[PDB]
């Protein structure tokens, strides 16, 4: 189209020297994201030089009814894909005046854990595999499904090509381009054994940058999906039928594990993480009850078991690590609406800081 | 349109230096193709430097067993038409951990038979004439045909121009441009006697590059018709009533045939191929019995006829070849869903290595 | 639409040196045109340095059922408007193995008669005024025309501007641009009395080349209207009723007539044309029985007339020719589906060779 | 619908005794019909008492320039299916002012022929089998034909049954019941091989009654299909190609042919009919040339063939009729757009008055 | 609408005592029917009193080339549900001119078998159940069937109620009432597991009457669904996949089995049926092998299984029947496209005449 499309893609440095910095903060329910733009004066490149901002804490649902002002802090800056130029995107944190973070921040303790000398001397690496569903505008069925109906049986959809196999690859391709342009270290994408569903894998990020990049990628996906004209649901089981349930896996790797002869280290880490499976399964995301039932390459909710090749194992280890004696292992417990901060912090703490 | 079309065509070489590389492997049923992308780090030009992957063996219906990982070996690299820049497309063949090919690979034997000193001394040339149908998204009739109805009788459609003659020349022209840009040695296109059917002829490739290029061209066509929202079927008889049945032909040549007085060579090779007619029929296509019936310039399923201008002959030789004493002969047996690897290997073996 | 529009418009000179030469030959019924593309290795500029193709002579209906191969010879090369670059369009004439022109060739005798020393010493000039109707895709009424209805009385449409007067000036303007770009020596366009109808004038093309010019212009028009989405019919009476009938006229000129004392020469030529009239009126086109009736500025089938100003005269002379000699005369006998080769050949032959 | 039906079927006899009479006369073309109604004070039963009434002949193209008045002579009385009650349908003949028939009357001569003492003393019987095609309102395709296409080949369409096999049998049933009600001798109905073409047999009414009843049945049919919203065309070849046409089988038999052993009289009658085949065909109606070629169980216009059980013969005699030695025979040559008056009158003239 | 239906339900007997005879005969395929109508002069009740009539067998594809005439023999008189009054539907058998039956008759042999003194002295009754699917008119999916998809898994569809559970039950109910009215012994109806599939039990009629009534019920059903704009296919497996198909259960019981100690007699009859089951399967109908694979409550083609409460056996005997020691048994092996004449006559033959 050409209506309103000339003004949106208008060069910024031609006239003035002003950029705009959209502000992103975690919403009230813990999963929704909110954003509101604000002009700047000079193109900034240091996240510590940005000015703090605020929003109404009683409209979203993060503050009581006596004092709604919620001070925000800027954390990271990423290049704006939807308006290019020198515009930036920032990730912010919700705090109350007086320096106390809101109960629904989840990044204060994450940064506290990851500022420890041990973790900064170990620098763990995390790779997250996110799975999301694309739903229609109104009916709220996945796109491509007939209204009140279902497509053919699953199996000829995984990494499919052509029509009737991939529904809406434009959104995912645009997402890939935008995250490669912004600065997020994305790795690759593929289909999933459910039609409409997809998946993108975030690369080996260090520290809390994993959570930062995952959140920014979720924001980019939501904006691109809004541009297209559909909605995205991150819940673990979008459809209650007999289809794949969305989830997430977390690659784990520290310096000692991938240095030399790390098989014993990964093994001991498996027992360490299995010791406290209770709180870990309780703190990986609401809605995991309908995902982990015993079907569709999933384990059971109240059991812990690990293997080397079985796809039903809650935690598995790549056979390449066994070949070489060093590598990683896959944590297949987290659901598709998890908070990367808490999961990453719990894994790092239970692995490197806990002394039984 | 401008809905996300600006983001898809974004030059990634201006900001970053990384490229992406889609992976293509032969599916489970033998005809389906699957793809999933990844991000490399440097623009590669040697196929031997690429890293290997795997995929879910129990999702494509070729699971070796408990260990579902299916290692993939990159073979050839082609420039990406749908993303331009330094993006590439690669062709991969399936394998199992342990160095053995998957049962539905059919490329291991082809490579091991085309690495023979004799065949590399003779360097056969193959020209493949693939013909496909374009059929609608929903009712599965060919595009242009009325729903539950038929257009005028065949005859005014062959190489037709204008509306009511060519149904979707845009898609085929885009395919031709993309194949010429990628690196495939495509020769030309033309219509066939049916509304919707078409044809593209692949040029004189050498060795297993014939199968590589044919498979990559099929992938490119399928992606393009996915962009256009149309499904493509390669089966020999898309419509069973009266119309022309799709198939394929295989030009063949070696050094002796096109250099010396090779009329005797080509004729004796024709009897050689006629001696092994049984498994050659059995190994050209699933569903070929609906094509070869005795009508529409097709041979029968129980005879082997070769001549000079017999339109129904299973094999014919070029008249310029006979007049000049050197050239090629045309194999009209293969169907439209063939595997180029097996047909190429069988022809080469039966004509240069197999002896009475 | 931005779908598939990026791939179609690509600059192949950026990556390779290959071009695309599309072959055009006169079909079986005499009026249909057929095409199929190929890939030349290097750009060419001499029409005598091209390879010869063939096609299935039994599919079109132009060759017998024994040896369907139909050798084609390239004649002229024109720049491709629909893909630009170094791509070319070639005009080809059919034949049979053995060098014998097909019964429906009609260009062999044209070239033979125009290679005569007298003709090449006289260099006749022909200007052709072709008029065509644009029909809808399905109903087969003209465009901008109610189904089962009529727009209104004629008179406000001739050279009309604005809506309700010109139905599809976009297609004709595109045709004008493409013909000026290709190499055709087109002169001008205008509307015609009945709505939907149009007219373009090919102007002063010397020698046999007039047939090539007009045929390539027809091909360009038909491809352009295929792109638009409507069909075009060249029959003399597209719609039966009280409406203007389509046709054609042929300007004629030779060195003697446009030299000093040319009025006597043109009068002698008109008398000669009147003397040999039966085969002329039987060879100008199939469909004159509905055009030449006696109405709408048209002569009668059973008469021959000449004049300077009468609109119903079968032939006439331009006024400036009468005033100041030189000039030409307009042959108003040919219909709208004529073969230019035979018409120009007989006109030149009757003018310069036959004696009473 | 709910309204415009209560007062369209309202009963008038309950209030008064005024009836409605529709006067029917043939237009100038000779293939369509005209009708207009006139109130009568009291109900009538015999056509003799109905007074004559005039109509404008200028618009019908049957009147001289000065005096444009035409007089009608009521002939037959039939009841009205669209008004019920005592309302009547009456057939009329156009007469010049002065006691002479209109040139396009075609019934005065028939009445003179049939009123001859020998003709009435022979009591002829006539049976006609007319066929028609139901076609749409705008696109002029037959009902059920996919627009811009053709349905399946000949097959389950000749007197077929079921959805997608027989189109619009409700109109045929409506005609059958209405013509049984009105007073028209209808024998039976059955579909035709072309999808959308039907047929109804008119009973063995005697003399001028056969023509009168057939004209009235055609009037009722075209009124019914006007009500339904479908145009009916009785042309012998509504659709040209590989589909059957429409004809009439005028079965002839007088008192002698069904009383004694007329097995040797039927052949004499056939020969008498065939003595003047040329003008006999010429007196049948336009469109006869495109149907009689030999295919679709038809005969040849320029040859006279007679047989026993061959559909290729112009005249055919049933096996039971020839076995019994008495009965009738089938006259297949008359066209479906004939004038029944002329056909029956001239057949009677040939049979009883004309001599070899 | 109100019009075009008032005169489709008129009282023809009000004016004249003419009745309408609907002649019915099987086409050449053996799975569809044909219809023809004619006016009789007086109402009849005895089928033998109805005169013979002929149809053109060339289009039917079951007539000799020289003599296309085919003679019909009325068999059974059933009252009309679409015209009411005294109008009748009659089932007819096609006879060649000469006495010998049509090759595709299947009724003369059945009549000879059933007219044998032993068969009529045993007075068998047959119970036949048939199942069918209600397909759409353009896309060949069932009714209520989400296009481009499938409905929920097999759930509340077997004789279910409510919207979105039972589709198009109005057609089935109208068929039930119409078959009760016409004179066909129909027992009951219920839904089927596949959404849109139904069935109706035909009551225990005698011998040839069972086949005649089944044919007439199929005729009436297809007429009704033609009125409703829905096509009906009695295929053994209309849709391939994880959905149930359609079959035919024949309930056979003669005097001996129904009386006294019939358990041993029915067991002996079952063994007699199983002795030569190969031609039994061969003489039921095409498409049986797709339906008979083992799943969806059926036996295997190559294996003969019998039992009492096992649905996997080709023969099932009710618990009450065996408890009482007398009754019938169910033959699940017939296909949904069977010929009732052949099945009934063959069952009677193998029961009473054919010996081991």
């Amino acid at each position: 189209m050409s209506l309103l499309s000339d003004l949106c893609n208008l060069n910024l440095s031609e006239s003035t020297e002003k950029i705009i910095a959209e502000y992103i903060w975690i919403g009230g329910s813990g999963m929704d994201l909110r954003s509101k733009a604000r002009t700047l004066n000079a193109p900034v490149s240091d996240p510590s030089k940005l000015p703090q901002w605020n929003y109404d804490g009683s409209s979203t649902g993060q503050a009581p009814g006596e004092d709604s002002e919620v001070i925000l802090y800027p954390q990271a800056i990423y290049k704006d894909p939807f308006r290019r130029g020198n515009n930036i995107l920032v990730m912010c944190d919700a705090y109350t005046p007086g320096g106390e973070p809101i109960p629904t921040n989840k990044r204060f303790d994450a940064a506290k854990i990851f500022s420890h000398p041990d973790v900064v001397a170990e620098e763990p690496w995390y790779g997250i595999e996110q799975e999301y569903t694309l739903l229609q505008k109104e009916v709220k069925w996945p796109i491509g499904w007939p209204v009140g109906g279902y497509p053919g049986p699953q199996g000829p959809y995984y990494c499919g090509i052509g029509a009737d196999k991939a529904f809406g690859r434009d959104i995912v391709d645009a997402h890939y381009k935008a995250c490669l342009y912004a600065g997020i270290n994305i790795s690759g994408i593929n289909g999933e054994v459910m039609p409409g569903q997809w998946e993108f894998q975030v690369g080996p990020s260090v520290g809390i940058s994993s959570g930062d990049q995952l959140w920014m990628a979720r924001y980019i996906l939501e904006r691109i999906t809004e541009i297209a004209g559909v909605v995205v649901s991150f819940d673990p089981k979008p459809i209650e039928g007999d289809w794949n349930g969305a989830g997430a896996h977390t690659n784990y790797s520290t310096k000692s594990m991938r240095s030399d002869g790390g098989f014993e280290v990964i093994k001991k880490a498996i027992e360490k993480l299995g010791l406290k499976h209770r709180e870990h399964i309780a703190a990986y995301g609401e809605g995991n009850e309908r995902r982990l039932t015993g079907k569709h390459e999933t384990a059971d909710i109240n059991t812990f078991l690990w293997g080397v090749a079985n796809r039903g194992a809650s935690i598995r280890v790549g056979r390449d690590t066994e070949k070489a004696g060093k590598g990683y292992f896959e944590d297949r417990r987290p659901a598709s609406n998890m908070d990367p901060y808490i999961v990453t912090s719990m894994i790092a703490n239970t692995t490197i800081l806990w002394k039984p």
